[PDB]
């Protein structure tokens, strides 16, 4: 159902000096679940009860994210792809994952998560994705309504917008909810970013890393990399599609219906659909995860 309530409480684990959180519910093999920006592991509380009893239900903050430490020194120059991903990739090997690990994706949480499943792909079992970042794309393929305010982020304008503004949390993540949120709901989104400045650079540096028009190109080379590798991968796979959707439409999605070995629904959101349709998301992925794991 629908709800405001945390899916549990928060334990914590030590990763290169920063302590980092995590929900960890339940037993068995692993069924990761993974949010972007500006969100945490508040974006899957609805949607994890519907795996209850299939697996170790995990769902990690980012860093500087969520109940996530912030780094110290924080500039233009932090918090990029490749320092989140050094942080994840050291935190989920610190959960002893094992090797039949089922990814649940999301916006930037997908693209470190197929990045992460190419280079472990023996140990991924399924992969369940939806509004992610599939491949690098063009301005082109960008969403209309946010095409303005996305190129701004990512010139000088983005502090005085993010920083002081608190633009990406206030202004687009209830834009891209079709239904309303509560208080309680957009308390737990904002609290990350309640304090003005660095606090809040993690929601800038993301939009910076978007491969868009071959910039930036290191993030650029990695995305195209797990584009060209998912798009051959015999791993099994949940379209989780979504309608009117916002990143993983035209040319995106076209791409990815051409995935090997794949199940597709479609959903009703635009780009947090966690957020206005959790019961037919986790339904899903809880019959993925039932045919992967035959009881
Ligand atoms: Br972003
Ligand atoms: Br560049
Ligand atoms: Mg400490
Ligand atoms: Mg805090
Ligand atoms: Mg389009």
């Amino acid at each position: 159902s629908l709800g405001a309530k945390p899916f549990g409480e928060k334990k914590f684990i030590e990763i290169k000096g920063r302590r980092m959180a995590y929900i960890d519910e339940g037993t068995g093999d692993p069924i990761l679940f993974q949010h972007g920006n500006p969100t945490s592991s508040y974006l899957w509380r609805n949607i994890m009860p519907h795996c209850a009893g299939l697996g170790r239900l995990i769902a990690c903050d980012l860093i500087g994210m969520g109940d996530s430490d912030k780094l110290d020194p924080s500039g233009p120059e932090r918090y990029a792809y490749a320092e989140h991903r050094d942080y994840l990739d050291a935190l989920w090997e610190a959960l002893d994952l094992g090797d039949r690990v089922v990814l649940v994706v999301h916006d930037w949480g997908s693209a470190l998560g197929f990045d992460w499943a190419r280079r472990h792909r023996e140990r991924v079992q399924g992969i369940a994705y939806m509004e992610a970042i599939a491949m690098p794309i063009e301005w082109a393929d960008f969403p209309e309504q946010d095409r303005d305010l996305f190129q701004a982020f990512r010139s000088q304008a983005g502090e005085e917008l993010v920083l002081q503004d608190n633009v990406f949390v206030e202004q687009v993540l209830p834009g891209l909810i079709l239904r309303p949120l509560s208080e309680a709901e957009m308390a737990a989104y904002r609290e990350p970013f309640l304090a003005a400045g660095e606090a809040r650079r993690p929601t800038l540096s993301w939009p910076r890393q978007i491969p868009i028009a071959g910039t930036p190109a290191d993030v650029v080379a990695i995305a195209r990399d797990y584009a060209g590798w998912l798009s051959e991968s015999p791993i099994p796979k949940l379209f989780i599609n979504a309608e009117p959707g916002a990143l993983t439409t035209g040319r995106m999605r076209d791409f990815c219906r051409t995935w090997p070995n794949q199940t597709e629904i479609t959903v009703a959101g635009a780009h947090f659909i966690q957020e206005d349709s959790p019961d037919e998301i986790g339904a899903a992925i809880a019959a993925f995860v039932r045919r992967l794991r035959p009881a």
